[PDB]
This record gives structure tokens, C-alpha cells and sequence, in this order.
């Protein structure tokens, strides 16, 4: 190892340059190292950046997008006008000055910010962070970002088209354990996808499998019924939790928080280098912070007022759910991330 000063160490000396970026964003973008709206947006941005890539396009002799290349920032004017990217201009205009201030590529900044963001959440992962992506990019083609109204067929096809199996899609969706909607229905902006959007835990997997009982929003734009007031459910998460191709992996995560973390780290390592050549990158993973000391449950809980009878069993070849514990107390509305 070498030292960067002040007791901070890295394997690769060039990585020391990322500590001033760390300090700036933890203080001035993430509100002192929190896992709240900006951290969630940073995680979401890694995917909106990387998903602008198409193996099929490449096979047809067309440009499919340069993947995890910072194009969502370099060409925010273009990409934020894509339908599934609506409203992302608040995020891209917020993020851009940090990349520019520190002289790092947009492509590295997007991956660095999502790694740091996720690492702020209790229970959270420590994503691999490789640096070195060119600052020269081209805009993503339109039509490549999944939409929450898309069927499981269409989403799984789009994801296979950037290199991910349906099992890996479920692993990537561990991100919706730290997540809310702002644009599907602005009337209920901040309504999260699980009861714990600051905790990287298995509650998204448990709660998405419950029967829907009420709408949080107006039921437009891909919202379907969720199982707790204040919690928002996407049609796409409903479809993937219950599709034969994905359901058994979805179920297998409800009682293994650590495997959810490990699997998320594994798939995000791939996501962050889509369109990139890893041998051209430098490993700066040791700049990424450790998550808060916090004991996150390894096994998820049914929310208050729910029993095992409320859980949809969609996995066939695998096998039954364990009696998951039930959280104590009354039914309570999930607070929005505002
Ligand atoms: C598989 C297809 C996916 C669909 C259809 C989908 C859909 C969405 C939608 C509709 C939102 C709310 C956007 C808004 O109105 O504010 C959202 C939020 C979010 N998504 Fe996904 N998503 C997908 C995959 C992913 C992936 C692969 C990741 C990252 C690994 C991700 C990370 C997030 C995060 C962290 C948020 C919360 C952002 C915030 O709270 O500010 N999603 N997703
Ligand atoms: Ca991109
Ligand atoms: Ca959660
Ligand atoms: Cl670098
Ligand atoms: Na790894």
C-alpha cells in the first residue's frame, strides 16, 4: 500500500486523487454521508448511464451506446429527454459540477458517486470502483432504458442485450431496497419501494411479494397496488418478482441479506464496466467508504398486520417460504424520502 496522507491508504497511488472527491461529495452532495435522496439518485444514475449499450446494435453494425461512459452527464440535454429518464436533469445538473471541479471523467464520476452513495446505507455494499474511463463520450441512442410499464419479457430482453441474465437482473434490483419514485406520480414524490429506503436490506424482496391492497399514487404510469400505505409498487417489480424466470431468485433473497449484498456487488462490478476495457482501468476500490456500523437483519420481516398468507408464492421449482417473522406494532404509513 501507499499513503494518501492523514492515515488514508490505497494500493494504487493514482487513487489518492479520489479522496478529495470523496470528501466533497459526502459533505456537499450526500448531506454528510447520508443514504437519502442524492445517494439513491447516484445509484440509479450508474444504471441509467450503463444501460445505453446494445449487443444487438453492435451485431447489426450500428452504434448501440458506449455504456458506463458518462454520456448521461456529458449529453444530459439529450438523454434526460428520453421518456424513462424524465426529471433526471435535477440529478445530472447537480452532479456535473462535482466531476468538473475535480477534473475526473463523467464516466468515472457516475460510478464513483453510486459506489459512495450505496456505501452510506446501513447494511450497504462496498462496490468495486475502477477508474480511468475516458472523458470523451457520445450520446446513448434513445429507447434503451427500461420503463416500469414494460413487461418482464421486454425488460429481460433489454437486460440480456447489455449482458445480464434474468438472475442478475434480480440481483441488480436489490437497488430498489434504497429507492423511491419522484416522477411516476409527483403527487406522492418520495414514496419508497420498501419500508426502509435508508437501509440496504431484504425488505424490498419481502414486501414486493405481498399481495397489493392499496394504491399510494393515482395508479398511473406503471404503479400497481402496494401492500402498505405510503409504499409505492412498480408494475415492473411486480412482473419480475413473479415471472417464472426470476421468481425463485427473488424468493431466495428474502432470508439472506448477505447474499443480496454479495450478489449486488458482483453484478455492479460488471455494470460499471459495460462498454469499457477493465485492463485499461485502475482499481481504486479502497477509496470507497465502509457502511455505517449497523446490524441489518439477515432475514426479512413481514410488515405489521401481514401473515405468511399475504405472500405470493411464485417460485415453483425451488420451494416454500420459511415463516418470516412479523414486525411488531400497528400498520404504519411508510414515510416519503423528501
Ligand atoms: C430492471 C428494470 C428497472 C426498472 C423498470 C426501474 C424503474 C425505476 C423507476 C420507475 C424508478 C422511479 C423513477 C422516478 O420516478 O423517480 C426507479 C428508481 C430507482 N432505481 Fe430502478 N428500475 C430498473 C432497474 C434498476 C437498476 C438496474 C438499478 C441500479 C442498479 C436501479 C436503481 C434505482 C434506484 C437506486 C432508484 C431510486 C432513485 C431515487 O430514489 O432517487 N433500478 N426505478
Ligand atoms: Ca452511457
Ligand atoms: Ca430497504
Ligand atoms: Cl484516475
Ligand atoms: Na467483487
Amino acid at each position: 500500500m501507499v499513503s494518501c496522507g492523514g492515515g488514508r491508504s490505497v494500493k494504487n497511488a493514482a487513487c489518492c486523487a479520489w479522496f478529495p472527491v470523496l470528501d466533497d461529495i459526502q459533505a456537499n452532495l450526500f448531506n454528510g454521508g447520508k443514504c437519502e435522496e442524492e445517494a439513491h439518485e447516484a445509484v440509479r444514475l450508474t444504471f441509467h448511464d450503463a444501460v445505453g449499450f446494445s449487443l444487438a446494435a453492435q451485431k447489426a453494425g450500428k452504434f448501440g451506446g458506449g455504456g458506463a461512459d458518462g454520456s448521461i452527464l456529458a449529453f444530459s440535454d439529450i438523454e434526460t429527454a428520453f421518456i424513462p429518464n424524465f426529471g433526471l436533469e435535477f440529478t445530472t445538473e447537480g452532479f456535473i459540477p462535482f466531476a468538473l471541479a475535480h477534473g475526473v471523467s463523467f464516466g468515472d464520476f457516475v460510478q464513483f458517486a453510486g459506489a459512495v452513495g450505496a456505501a452510506n446505507c446501513a447494511g450497504g455494499p462496498r462496490l468495486q470502483f475502477l477508474a480511468g474511463r475516458s472523458n470523451i463520450s457520445q450520446p446513448s441512442p434513445d429507447g434503451l432504458v427500461p420503463d416500469p410499464t414494460d413487461s418482464a419479457d421486454k425488460i429481460l430482453a433489454r437486460m440480456a442485450d447489455i449482458g445480464f441474465s434474468p438472475t442478475e437482473v434480480v440481483h441488480l434490483l436489490a437497488s430498489h431496497s434504497i429507492a423511491a419514485q419522484y416522477e411516476v406520480d409527483t403527487d406522492v414524490a418520495g414514496s419508497p419501494f420498501d419500508s426502509t429506503p435508508s437501509v440496504f436490506d431484504t425488505q424490498f424482496f419481502v414486501e414486493s411479494l405481498l399481495h397489493g391492497t392499496q394504491f399510494t399514487g393515482s395508479g398511473q404510469g406503471g404503479e400497481v397496488m402496494s401492500p402498505i400505505p405510503g409504499e409505492f409498487r412498480l408494475q415492473s417489480d411486480f412482473a419480475l418478482s413473479r415471472d417464472p424466470r426470476t421468481a425463485c431468485e427473488w424468493q431466495a433473497l428474502v432470508n439472506n441479506q448477505q447474499a443480496m449484498v454479495n450478489n449486488f456487488e458482483a453484478v455492479m462490478s460488471r455494470l460499471a464496466v459495460i462498454g469499457q476495457i477493465p485492463s485499461e482501468l485502475v482499481d481504486c476500490s479502497d477509496v470507497i467508504p465502509t457502511p455505517p456500523l449497523a446490524k441489518v437483519a439477515q432475514v426479512g420481516s413481514l410488515p405489521p398486520g401481514k401473515s405468511m398468507a399475504d405472500v405470493q408464492v411464485a417460485c415453483t421449482n425451488g420451494m416454500p417460504f420459511p415463516s418470516l417473522p412479523t414486525s411488531p406494532g400497528p400498520v404504519q404509513t411508510v414515510a416519503p424520502v423528501l
